[PDB]
């Protein structure tokens, strides 16, 4: 797993992405990691803001499905034409299988000007696949094809970001501590129970069903924490009292503004803490997140990562940034432990911490 660490690179905002190759001779494309979707899609035309692109008239193991598909998302889409071809993860485990490929003939606002990569990767499950799940997504063929295990797991380190995806196992220089584990409430995204959430260790006091309306998820494509509604509210409400001390303009609890310091008092922001339903009946235990999780720089200045959300709760990259989260599709579970590269302080750091009881967690999920 040597191999493996440090293969991902990025750009603050602009999501993590991973070397592939496809085609014989193989062609090399940067492919953004996504833990919320399940298509693996890459640009094949020329469009202005793409470095590179898949040229399938190169390819001697392309084969056309026939096939269109079309992917549109609150703004924008994606279009493309579906077929297979070999593909590789050069800093990867050492094999090459046959997947579905997308190739993207037609997009809006899809492609970001600037970054740097020209695909993406979805490693959720075949039940939100477009068109629909009968497109085996990337991973479930490589578990197939191959003794591959099925399982990855990803440190995302935090304008430029590395990271390690682990494909096929777990590197125990990545963490720290102990792993925790919540189950996979169903096989679609990687969706999770959230049961409790505290800041400096005091309850939200709210109903649990709350948290995890309409569902709860983990996702390396989304870049905030991004809570429900109400659970925003309630949670802004508490972290504006704890750190009384500097007033903010109340338009920066909503990313429109950024706040500046000179050579930042980090001590006058809570902790967060989410309690995860766990392996055992009534067993819960919660993970937690420092002020420099939800304050990101820019370019001392930061911006305020906790979000309005109206489809669920995200676990982005502002909670996946401070833990190594295993992805363990074998046992239906997600695993979570403290990241060896996470920025600490001199007087507290993130965690993760049990047993705690917890009764009626089945309460918290949406029907
Ligand atoms: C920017 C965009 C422009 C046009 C076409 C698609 C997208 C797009 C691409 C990948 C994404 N990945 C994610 N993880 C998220 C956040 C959660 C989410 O809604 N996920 C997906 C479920 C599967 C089907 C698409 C949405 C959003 C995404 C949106």
């Amino acid at each position: 797993f040597v191999e493996m660490v440090d293969n991902l690179r990025g750009k603050s905002g602009q999501g993590y992405y991973v070397e592939m190759t496809v085609g014989s001779p193989p062609q090399t494309l940067n492919i953004l990691v996504d833990t919320g979707s399940s298509n693996f899609a890459v640009g094949a035309a020329p469009h202005p803001f793409l470095h590179r692109y898949y040229q399938r008239q190169l390819s001697s193991t392309y084969r056309d499905l026939r096939k269109g598909v079309y992917v549109p998302y609150t703004q924008g889409k994606w279009e493309g034409e579906l077929g297979t071809d070999l593909v590789s993860i050069p800093h990867g485990p050492n094999v090459t299988v046959r997947a579905n490929i997308a190739a993207i003939t037609e997009s809006d606002k899809f492609f970001i000007n600037g970054s740097n990569w020209e695909g993406i990767l979805g490693l959720a499950y075949a039940e939100i696949a477009r068109p629909d799940d009968s497109l085996e997504p990337f991973f479930d063929s490589l578990v197939k094809q191959t003794h591959v295990p099925n399982l990855f797991s990803l440190q995302l380190c935090g304008a430029s970001v590395g990271g390690s995806m682990i494909i096929g196992g777990i590197d125990h220089s990545l963490y720290t501590g102990s792993l925790w584990y919540t189950p996979i409430r169903r096989e679609w995204y990687y969706e999770v129970i959230i049961v409790r959430v505290e800041i400096n260790g005091q309850d939200l006091k709210m109903d649990c069903k709350e948290y995890n309306y309409d569902k709860s998820i983990v996702d390396s494509g989304t870049t905030n924490l991004r809570l429900p509604k109400k659970v925003f509210e309630a949670a802004v409400k508490s972290i504006k009292a704890a750190s009384s001390t500097e007033k903010f303009p109340d338009g920066f609890w909503l990313g429109e503004q950024l706040v500046c310091w000179q050579a930042t008092p980090w001590n006058i922001f809570p902790v967060i803490s989410l309690y995860l339903m766990g392996e055992v009946t009534n067993q819960s235990f919660r993970i937690t997140i420092l002020p420099q999780q939800y304050l990101r720089p820019v370019e001392d200045c930061y911006k305020f990562a906790i979000s309005q959300s109206s489809t669920g709760t995200v676990m982005g990259a502002v909670i996946m940034e401070g833990f190594y989260v295993v992805f363990d599709r074998a046992r239906k579970r997600i695993g979570f432990a403290v990241s060896a590269c996470h920025v600490h302080d001199e007087f507290r750091t993130a965690a993760v911490e049990g047993p705690f009881v917890t009764l009626d967690m089945e309460d918290c999920g949406y029907n």
